[PDB]
């Protein structure tokens, strides 16, 4: 409660804060509430306390600007650390300074469009899995839930595009690899609990507590060092990882922790997008035939997806696009001042942490015209000139911005055609319209997402 005179000082407005809880009990109704609520209260800037860290939002495009790309390397290399992590301090997403700009470097390659290209078919036998599976439960006229087939699909690209395991998650559920793979809130009671003794990290560490689960890495450590000399000697992300070391060049453990960290990073993102847009399409059946015209039109006869035809594509890229922003799953962005700074003719003291409130300028009717509403056509090649890469920034913005952006959104285009050239999609009784989103720390359902599937 030393830090918390920090922004009264500097003459910033904000909430204030709560002796050793700062803000944190205002994270009731989720981040992006109070995200919301703070903008439309204070204005273009505020801050607020995370326990005793101040955290300092910005919502001037310029000046986000100059935090996510002109000051990166200089000022805002780092995002805030959040949790005992063990090895993993190694991973892309978590390191800091030179380790990250070196193994940014080194991961580059791996994810450029020819590389992407090349995990295409890949992508696409999958897709043909996920559809065997939707027609089992679309001729049993039984309601779906879009997680669990998504997270199968996704599961099964990630096991494929990373390891060449070729799994039918779906079916398989409970093979090992899949097992550990699925397994395991920053508003849960531990990373609250961080957040009041964040001095407790360091505790964790020594003990080898790691917000990892232990065994699943342990798992993947050695499943990794398996494949590794399996294939030493005798397309995906491991082969171009252990390509890449052979020359500074990537470590062994270090190999490890980002397959790891891609992993995750693509289960659940890319499944709860997935559900996103199928939401949208089912209580906007207009928008849904469209699609179905343009990848009929792009694709007669249920022609399979290319590289070249699914970015032939604009109205999905602009289904997409409108889904992510109204749910930007990652809800803010975040890098810590390294050093007192003046952007933009504000003093930033050193330790801040700067965020950029993704979700409540998605939202904002300030740049958005009736923001809550699903209307693809903002999008359009005619429209799209006029928005802001600093208030729409689903995948980030700068040199940190989301390395696994193109595939991503190839990952999940190929997912959606295939998927509409063989059925249509109809909200259900128990389906929740409108869709709530969960008070907790991650942007998604109150209620999974659940849905009738018809076969064309
Ligand atoms: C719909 C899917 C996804 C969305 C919306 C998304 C969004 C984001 C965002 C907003 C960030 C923070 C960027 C910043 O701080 O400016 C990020 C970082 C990152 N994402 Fe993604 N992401 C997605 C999928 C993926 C996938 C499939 C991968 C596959 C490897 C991936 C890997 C990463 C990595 C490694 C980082 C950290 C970059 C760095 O620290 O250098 N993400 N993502
Ligand atoms: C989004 C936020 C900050 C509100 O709560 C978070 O979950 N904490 C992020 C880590 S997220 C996830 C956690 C994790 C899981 C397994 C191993 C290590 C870490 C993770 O693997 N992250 C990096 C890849 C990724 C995630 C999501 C989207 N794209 C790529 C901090 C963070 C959040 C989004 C992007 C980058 C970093």
């Amino acid at each position: 409660t030393h830090s918390h005179g920090l922004f009264k000082k500097l003459g910033i407005p904000g909430p204030t804060p709560l002796p050793f809880l700062g803000n944190i009990l205002s994270y009731h109704k989720g981040f992006c509430m109070f995200d919301m609520e703070c903008h439309k209260k204070y204005g273009k800037v505020w801050g607020f306390y995370d326990g005793q860290q101040p955290v300092l939002a910005i919502t001037d495009p310029d000046m986000i600007k100059t935090v996510l790309v002109k000051e990166c390397y200089s000022v805002f290399t780092n995002r805030r650390p959040f949790g005992p992590v063990g090895f993993m301090k190694s991973a892309i997403s978590i390191a800091e300074d030179e380790e990250w700009k070196r193994l940014r470097s080194l991961l580059s390659p791996t994810f450029t469009s020819g590389k992407l290209k090349e995990m295409v078919p890949i992508i696409a036998q999958y897709g043909d899995v996920l559809v065997r599976n939707l027609r089992r439960e679309a001729e049993t006229g039984k309601p779906v839930t879009l997680k669990d087939v998504f997270g199968a699909y996704s599961m099964d690209v990630i096991t494929s595009t990373s390891f060449g395991v070729n799994i039918d998650s779906l079916n398989n559920p409970q093979d090992p690899f899949v097992e550990n793979t699925k397994k395991l809130d920053f508003l849960d009671p531990f990373f609250l609990s961080i957040t009041v003794f964040p001095f407790l990290i360091p505790i964790l560490e020594v003990l080898n507590i790691c917000v990892f689960p232990r065994e699943v890495t342990n798992f993947l450590r050695k499943s990794v060092k398996r494949m590794k000399e399996s294939r030493l000697e005798d397309v995906d992300f491991l082969q171009l990882m252990i390509d890449s070391q052979n020359s500074k060049a990537l470590s062994d453990l270090e190999l490890v922790a980002q397959s790891i960290i891609f992993i995750f990073a693509g289960y659940e993102t890319t499944s709860s997008v997935l559900s996103f847009i199928m939401y949208e399409l089912a209580t906007h059946p207009d928008v849904q035939q469209k699609l179905q015209e343009e990848i009929d039109a792009v694709l007669p006869n249920k022609a399979p997806p290319t590289y070249d035809t699914v970015l032939q594509m604009e109205y999905l890229d602009m289904v997409v696009n409108e889904t992510l922003r109204l749910f930007p799953i990652a809800m803010r962005l975040e890098r810590v001042c390294k050093k007192d700074v003046e952007i933009n003719g504000m003093f930033i003291p050193k330790g801040v942490v700067v965020m950029i409130p993704s979700y409540a300028l998605h939202r904002d009717p300030k740049y958005w015209t009736e923001p809550e509403k699903f209307l693809p056509e903002r999008f359009s090649k005619k429209n799209k000139d006029n928005i802001d890469p600093y208030i729409y920034t689903p995948f980030g913005s700068g040199p940190r911005n989301c390395i696994g952006m193109r595939f991503a959104l190839m990952n999940m285009k190929l997912a959606l055609i295939r998927v509409l050239q063989n059925f249509s999609f109809k909200p259900c009784k128990e389906t929740q319209i409108p869709l709530k989103l969960s008070l907790g720390g991650l942007l998604q359902p109150e209620k999974p997402v659940v849905l009738k599937v018809e076969s064309r």
